[PDB]
């Protein structure tokens, strides 16, 4: 199951957006990008296993990059705090 917040911008949410551009980088679909910014809002969707128990994360961002909004998730494993990057689309109009 998923559960759903919103989280405030802040450094964890910059070095996410960071984190994906980087990966995004890799891919290179996009050719290369270089990150502006996060803006509201954040999503986190915590998932739930079993008992009501965490297994993961998925983070869903707003980003700018080389001044074009994306929109990119990210997944953080629980166990191991291993974060992919799931998607990454756009540009996309602003929320």
């Amino acid at each position: 199951s998923g559960e759903w917040e919103i989280i405030d911008i802040g450094p964890f949410t910059q070095n996410l957006g960071k984190f994906a551009v980087d990966e995004e980088n890799k891919i290179g679909q996009y050719g290369r990008l270089t990150f502006n910014k996060v803006i509201r809002p954040v999503m986190k969707k915590t998932i739930y296993e079993n008992e009501r128990e965490i297994k993961g994360y998925e983070y869903q961002l707003y980003v700018y990059a080389s001044d074009k909004l994306f929109r990119a998730d990210i997944s953080e494993d629980y166990k191991t705090r291993g974060r992919k990057l799931l998607r990454f689309n756009g540009p996309v109009p602003p929320p």
